[PDB]
């Protein structure tokens, strides 16, 4: 799928129908994917990774800062199905963050497993694209690349992930981990950021 | 608030982008709410109702079957607020069908708890015996309330989410007992109208 | 195969825990955490679609104790039923206890007829309710009754009956919390938990 | 507060009481402290975290890879308390790995003037943490404060101890809820012991 679409002219939601916290009252224009939507397009994200890689071990390699939420929620969601089911993806787990890869194991660690990419956002499609191409040279037995957002955008590259929460227009989005000058990263529901937001926070 | 509105015109997801139980794969056409977004709704009610009855001694009155799920849900935000907090609403439960003897309501103050709001009759009707044995106050919590000229004037105190006039079912809201063991709110097709009429 | 919580258990202090404010000074110690019975629950959810999960399931809610337990038992069964190949629809209904046992407030028990039956209670202790609530239930020939309890207690005054389905076995201890109530108090709390002199002198009848 | 105290004769639970992951049925022993203890005890520490630190920006800093799953969830439970009132203050997260040597954090700078929370999975001698805070602390934070969820009972302790405290546990090897054997056991949402078949089967 293109993931669940969310349109152009889609107004999103007042803060006031929903809890936010106070500090960021002022600094956003409208809730836009609440947080709870997020989880259940989550789950169902949990069981189509299953069904691509399940019954064979999985490196899941999260791309900080950005993707530890969507990671950990959707790690969550594979192990919900792993001790309830009779079939399994054992995991092991790898934290990275894009400069240049910074920290993170050896990438030959990855040479003849399956990697699971757990991005927060494709907007070009550039960064994903030349991170592909830097793990592929380690051989790996198969890469699939979960992002939770895609930007509909003319600037896109052309890079389409293998598994996508929601594809959205092309707004600056906060929120769920992913941040403006390192704010809004304590923030549960995906938001558009206010014009006094950017300029409050801006660098 | 009127509570999140949702258009006329709103076509709800594809069922192929959420889990949903197998047996109904062929007998709902659209899903209208997502689960997640009826529990990010009903934890801000949960504070709303916190801000307005906050002080003081509830006896949250569940109206079954449907309001089962929105009850079980919008309680546990209030205990979460409840134990977070200094402040608090101490509850008591019970629970009533329409289609504990309310003499135990009188002097206390009353949270009735429903899944959905069509012409408020049903209501109307429900608040007109509960006051007959002279609470001290009466506030009521619809998850949805319809958009629809046949309403009564009737308005609930707390609503989740205004929808259109159709016939929605999940998250507890039946079609003659089933898809109450659905958690999001769906739009029924054709198949399954069939399948499961009466 | 229920969690066995021993005579001697000590159970928590209140203050390693988030507890309802109003509460404070009316509990003794947290007898069993929430997130323990969400835990356990999970598990049982799993051994009753094991067990049951063939024939359309009516969940039978025991008002007014069982509630919290009904709901997020539910819960994990659907969680199951929406990730999985096969798949059954459950109904749902409510009833409370009443001594002349009659039944109130649930649908006609002629359309037990033919199902799987999961009666879902709180605490089962002597029993006596249980076996005859189920005396009754067999009248009306459902395919299969089962009863899932989340309590068991370990009782010299039990009559023998013991649930198919159990979360805990614990100690001949009065116990509140997670729907459990003293006279209509501490349902509104999530762990199971034992009342202080000052909680029982407050909130007695 | 020394946390939940799990005593050395804690016999933990059978496994057949949980739902655990298939490809770990042979390879664990006992669970030790279930998820959702874990889970009620971080709500608490959540609420005492914010009644020390709630009085100025706090940047957050998980220790990777076993830190994640408790941060992940202590984050959570802040997030939902500083939405629930008109009181709130920013938080910002960092995440380290650790070699007296930092990797892949933000410049140390970025922790000058702010309440620094540093959330750890386990100190068992605390010599890591030690050398940690020494070091955070030549950049001036408003405050520095450790949150761990397991704290060891050990006579190899350097005397450290954290500010907030999920559990203290004899000196036993545990795994699960991310911490990890051989980068084995994170996937696994309980604390839990190895078997000796787990333990051989895993073994580096
Ligand atoms: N937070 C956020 N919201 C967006 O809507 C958005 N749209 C694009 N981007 C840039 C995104 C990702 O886009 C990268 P690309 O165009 O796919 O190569 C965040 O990048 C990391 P940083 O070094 O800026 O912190 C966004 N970031
Ligand atoms: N399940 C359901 N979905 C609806 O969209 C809907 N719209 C109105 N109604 C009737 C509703 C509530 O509307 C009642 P009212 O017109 O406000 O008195 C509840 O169903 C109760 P019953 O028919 O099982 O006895 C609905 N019921
Ligand atoms: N709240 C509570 N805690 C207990 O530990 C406990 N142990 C036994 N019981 C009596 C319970 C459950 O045990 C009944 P039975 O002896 O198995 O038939 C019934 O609760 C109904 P009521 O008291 O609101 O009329 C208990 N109730
Ligand atoms: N997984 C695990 N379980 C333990 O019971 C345990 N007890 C101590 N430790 C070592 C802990 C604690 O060591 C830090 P310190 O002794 O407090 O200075 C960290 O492990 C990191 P690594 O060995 O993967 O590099 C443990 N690690
Ligand atoms: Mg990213
Ligand atoms: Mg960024
Ligand atoms: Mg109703
Ligand atoms: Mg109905
Ligand atoms: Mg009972
Ligand atoms: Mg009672
Ligand atoms: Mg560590
Ligand atoms: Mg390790």
């Amino acid at each position: 799928s293109p993931g669940v679409v969310i349109s152009d002219d889609e107004p999103g939601y007042d803060l006031d129908l929903f809890c936010i916290p106070n500090h960021y009252a002022e600094d956003l224009e409208r809730v836009f994917i609440p947080h709870g939507l997020i989880m259940d397009r989550t789950e169902r994200l949990a069981r189509d990774v299953m069904k691509e890689m399940g019954g064979h071990h999985i490196v899941a390699l999260c791309v900080l800062k950005g993707g530890y939420k969507f990671f950990a929620d959707l790690l969550d969601y594979i192990k919900a199905l792993n001790r309830n089911s009779d079939r399994s993806i054992p995991m092991t787990v790898d934290f990275i963050r894009l400069k240049k890869v910074i920290g993170g194991d050896d990438l030959s660690t990855l040479t003849g497993k399956n990697v699971l990419i757990v991005e927060d956002i494709i907007d070009t499609g550039k960064t994903m694209q030349t991170l592909l191409s830097l793990v592929r040279q380690y051989n790996p037995k198969m890469v699939k690349v979960a992002s939770l957002l895609v930007k509909r955008t003319p600037r896109s590259v052309g890079y389409k992930p293998d598994f996508v929460g929601f594809e959205i227009p092309d707004k600056f989005v906060v929120g769920y981990a992913l941040d403006y000058n390192e704010y809004f990263r304590d923030l549960n529901h995906v938001c558009v950021i206010s014009e006094t937001g950017k300029a409050k926070y801006k660098a």
